[PDB]
């Protein structure tokens, strides 16, 4: 549901193109995945979309409307929720967090550990903005590391902050719990999209669930993108492997039932809780290079679109892209290459990208007008590598003009 071209069409080499076909198919035969999906598309026109190995390890072959848990490239979706209710005039990116969320106010920094081992707790010098709050340096901490040599995040696995009753539950457990840092000092990955799905929730009126399908996936015709996969579409589920590289053994991964998607979660997450397939992730992909518009249907001005992929980050400050870096900057719930000749990256400066915990990975050159969506389910240092591995392949496949 986007339509086709030959890749000639889009300023591509058809036979350096299959060296990235040829990646993909030498890392399902070696046992590094089990299958996947990827699409590649400039000029609003598909140049390759191919679905290769298989959805589970011994079963069916992986089909091109296959279901991925995207996780933490949730988290764009959500700057675009965010961004809807910015253009309504709800929320400013200079407002204090503490104006839309009051409990923000008992907000306390964790400054070292004392002789007994607990965090040493002040008053944090100020709410964190909403800018800071988009841009993960709000001083927030991470959710999924239970590490003692960081009190702040230790605390947040204590308290179970990802597995919540509801958002509400989520939100006043973080104003309790010790913050990272002051806002304002670094980027750190958080539960600030997390959080930003609350903001979503008490501005909207609406569930985080039913905003994003109203004002997102129905109006850009995502069918498949949701917080669960229901009982009809779970033969489209792929499957989530582990293991190590060096050996060929992918093994099912075992990860807590909090992260389950057969029923709706209580706690919907917006840094991590959608399902997607790659023709869906491909079409929200073609509305930001089309500055906030797919076929006839606006979501978002051109200029909000803009604001989002630009670097907001201060002077200094320094980025890790995926959940799973010089001249790498952040904007609004995304990674932004300013400078990627510095760190010899063949990405156009200013292109947006983000990837999950599973594999998952994207990105949206503006400049070179064209992005990439790839879909596997495979925990650890694999989606990463095959990230940087396709940008190789895809920017030595493409044929522009010199000056």
């Amino acid at each position: 549901a986007l339509p086709k071209g030959k890749p000639e069409e889009g300023g591509f080499s058809a036979e350096r193109l299959k060296r990235l076909d040829d990646h993909m198919q030498t890392m399902v035969d070696r046992g590094q995945i089990a299958g996947g999906v990827t699409v590649l598309a400039r000029h609003g026109r598909v140049v390759q979309a191919r679905a290769f190995g298989r959805r589970v390890l011994g079963g069916d072959p992986m089909p091109m409307d296959a279901i991925f848990r995207i996780r933490s490239e949730t988290k764009p979706v959500t700057g675009v929720a965010m961004m809807m209710l910015y253009e309504q005039g709800l929320w400013r990116l200079d407002d204090p967090v503490s104006l839309h969320i009051p409990e923000f106010a008992n907000l306390r920094v964790a400054k070292g550990v004392d002789e007994t081992g607990q965090p040493i707790l002040t008053p944090v010098s100020r709410s964190p903005t909403m800018r800071e709050l988009m841009t993960h340096t709000a001083g927030f901490a991470y959710g999924l590391a239970n590490d003692p040599s960081s009190p702040a995040d230790q605390a947040y696995y204590r308290a179970e902050v990802l597995q919540s009753a509801s958002l509400t539950d989520l939100v006043q457990k973080v104003s309790g719990l010790p913050m990272f840092a002051e806002p304002g000092q670094l980027w750190r990955y958080s539960v600030a999209a997390d959080i930003q799905g609350y903001i979503v929730e008490k501005l909207s009126g609406q569930s985080l669930p039913v905003f994003m399908q109203e004002r997102i996936f129905t109006p850009l015709g995502m069918k498949d993108t949701a917080f669960y996969v229901p009982e009809e579409k779970q033969a489209r589920l792929a499957a989530l492997y582990d293991g190590d590289p060096a050996t060929g053994q992918l093994v099912p991964a075992v990860e807590g039932a909090w992260r389950d998607v057969s029923k709706p979660p209580a706690a919907p997450l917006g840094g991590g809780g959608l399902v997607s397939t790659a023709g869906d992730f491909a079409r929200f992909a073609q509305m930001i290079l089309n500055k906030g518009e797919l076929d006839g249907v606006r979501i978002l001005k051109p200029e909000t679109v803009a604001l989002m992929t630009q670097n907001h980050l201060p002077e200094g400050f320094v980025v890790t892209t995926n959940g799973t870096a010089a001249g790498m900057g952040y904007g609004i719930d995304m990674a932004v290459a300013v400078d990627p000749a510095a760190s010899g990256a063949p990405v156009g400066p200013g292109t947006v990208s983000w990837g999950g915990s599973a594999g998952t990975w994207f990105w949206i050159d503006p400049a070179n007008n064209l992005f990439f969506v790839g879909m596997i389910q495979r925990l650890g240092g694999v989606g990463p590598g095959l990230d940087a591995q396709s940008r190789t392949l895809v920017y030595q496949a493409l044929e522009r003009p010199p000056m």
